[PDB]
């Protein structure tokens, strides 16, 4: 499959090797789920990034026993509710924890989708487009600009890398 190689020629193989082993532990072939195993790799690439940004601590990519016990540690620590779901982040300026977005669809579509599972409004969500736009909770974009654009530049960047292997039009579909 062409999808299975451009993951691994656009992602480093720490993300490919972390979203191989998501997929893997609960028996999903990165080649016969070609388009997940891309957008794993694009999501924590985002998480990765965004976390560069020390104010933000990175849930996303943990094994859930560790996951949970940094969530944890913050919590018992910083007194923030537990969240019921793992999140992506925790950012430490602002005392919260950020669960962050990637849609192929329209950002308010996916928004309201993610507020839906996490009806828990102390978790912050931001979801980003691969066409630049995003959208976040109370409009609190939480980075800079530039910090932001250059996620987002990346995001397009892989947009047109499928597009010009003709991959795009399967990926948005999915
Ligand atoms: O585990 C998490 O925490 C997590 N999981 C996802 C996610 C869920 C379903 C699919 C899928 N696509 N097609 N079939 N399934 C892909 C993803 C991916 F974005 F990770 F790739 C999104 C999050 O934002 C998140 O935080
Ligand atoms: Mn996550
Ligand atoms: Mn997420």
């Amino acid at each position: 499959s062409a999808m299975e190689d451009f993951v691994r020629q656009c992602f480093n193989p720490m993300i490919v090797e972390l979203a191989e082993k998501a997929m893997k532990k609960y028996g999903e072939d990165p080649k016969i789920e070609t388009n997940k195993f891309a957008a794993i790799c694009t999501h924590l690439e985002v998480c990765f990034m965004y976390s560069d940004f020390h104010r933000f601590e990175i849930i996303e990519g943990r094994d859930r026993i560790m996951a949970w016990t940094v969530v944890n540690s913050i919590c018992n620590t910083t007194g923030v509710e537990k969240p019921k779901f793992l999140p992506d982040l925790y950012d430490y300026k602002e005392n919260r924890f950020i669960e962050i977005g990637v849609t192929r669809r329209e950002v308010h579509i996916y928004y309201l989708e993610k507020a839906n599972k996490i009806k828990s409004e102390k978790t912050h969500i931001h979801i980003f487009s691969f066409t630049g736009e995003e959208m976040a909770t109370k409009a609190d974009y939480t980075l800079d600009e530039e910090s932001r654009a250059r996620i987002k530049t990346r995001l397009f960047t892989i947009r047109q890398e499928m597009a010009s292997r003709s991959l795009w039009d399967s990926f948005r579909q999915s």
